[PDB]
């Protein structure tokens, strides 16, 4: 345990917690967007995931928020054995977008950035980064220092399909009986490409606060004196390590493709490595941060990092990101560990 990560908590908690009218700003504009698109006949089924979410655990002006079209009896197929890339097969209000039997992502996302970009006008009380990618599909700058980013997603209440079979490998920590409660929830299907193909990426991001807030093998973890874990903070003190190094080198391109994804998979990799909540005790912070920087530093080394949910996908392929941007952000997190993190510095 360390006072310098403690301190960073600390200052962390304090920045996320103060009052910001800022998620009043956003839930102003994502409120019109969602009335404006829902007098659409294919975006008509539109709704927020949850009724905001951070990608950047620092910027607490930086949002992330979803859009979800519910699909009932969708049929899927796999793209290329990717494993987390498919097509969207199937009258119903998505057949405006349709290219045969498939389901076309990019003529679904022309017209959700077009109806976006014509609501940036008719709220005179906001300017639209029009930032190629499927997801996020929109990135909106409110004002001149607010950022939402707008994810455009399927939802799926089917069974998971095949690749995530041995996924979620939660059984010896969260027990099978949550493993199973867990895959009855549904899943998404985003636009993203594995580049001009209508490919929808798997997608589980909302399983995660569903871990995070019920995390330990003791149903009482955290809810008492005698048994205050440290999983989240190591989990804050990860993310804010990459988020400082990628400010730190922004201005080469080594850390682009890193995001705090790859950060939150490494971390939930070790969870299912150190099951028991006496291996991570909060007076063993500093010990358990380390575990979980050897451990991301191991998938940097070895150009792998299992996707929590599809085994058979790798983060962390040459083909996905460079063996060179590894090296780079490995020679980085060795120099942060071996300078007491001059990050989390104040
Ligand atoms: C145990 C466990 C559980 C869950 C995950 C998981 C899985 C996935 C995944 O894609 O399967 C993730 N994806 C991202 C990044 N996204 C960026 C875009 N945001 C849009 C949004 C915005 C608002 C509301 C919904 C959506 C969501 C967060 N974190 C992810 C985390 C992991 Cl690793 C382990
Ligand atoms: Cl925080
Ligand atoms: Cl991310
Ligand atoms: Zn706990």
């Amino acid at each position: 345990g360390a006072s310098k990560l403690r301190a960073v908590l600390e200052k962390l908690k304090l920045s996320r917690d103060d009052i910001s009218t800022a998620a009043g700003m956003v839930k102003g504009v994502v409120d019109h967007l969602l009335l404006r698109l829902k007098c659409d006949s294919a975006f008509r089924g539109v709704g927020l995931l949850n009724t905001y979410e951070h990608v950047k655990i620092s910027a607490p002006n930086e949002f992330d928020v979803m859009f979800k079209l519910e699909v009932p009896r969708i049929q899927l197929e796999e793209y290329s054995n990717t494993r987390a890339y498919y097509f969207v097969k199937f009258e119903n209000p998505l057949s405006q977008f349709l290219e045969g039997e498939i389901l076309s992502a990019s003529k679904m996302l022309s017209k959700f950035r077009k109806i976006i970009k014509e609501e940036i006008n008719d709220i005179k009380d906001v300017i639209m980064k029009r930032k190629r990618g499927g997801s996020p599909a929109v990135t909106l700058l409110i004002s001149e220092k607010i950022s939402v980013d707008i994810t455009l997603a399927l939802e799926s209440k089917s069974s998971w399909p095949a690749s995530t079979q041995e996924g979620l490998r939660i059984q010896n920590w969260l027990s099978a009986k949550v493993r199973k409660q867990l895959r009855l929830k549904p899943f998404y299907l985003v636009p993203k490409h594995a580049f001009q193909e209508e490919t929808w990426r798997l997608s589980f991001s909302h399983i995660e606060k569903e871990i995070l807030n019920n995390h330990g093998k003791s149903k009482t973890c955290c809810e008492n004196k005698e048994e205050k874990c440290c999983r989240k903070d190591c989990l804050k003190l990860m993310k804010y390590l990459l988020e400082q190094l990628k400010e730190r080198f922004k201005d080469k391109k080594h850390l682009d493709k890193f995001s705090s994804y790859h950060v939150k998979t490494a971390f939930f990799h070790v969870c299912t490595q150190n099951p028991q909540d006496s291996q991570w005790d909060r007076k063993d912070l500093g010990l358990c941060f380390d575990n979980c920087v050897t451990y991301f530093l191991q998938c940097l080394r070895t150009e792998k990092l299992e996707n929590y949910f599809i085994p058979e996908f790798n983060l962390f392929s040459s083909n996905l990101i460079d063996k060179r941007s590894k090296e780079f952000l490995t020679k980085q997190i060795e120099y942060e560990r071996n300078n007491e993190f001059p990050v989390f510095d104040e």
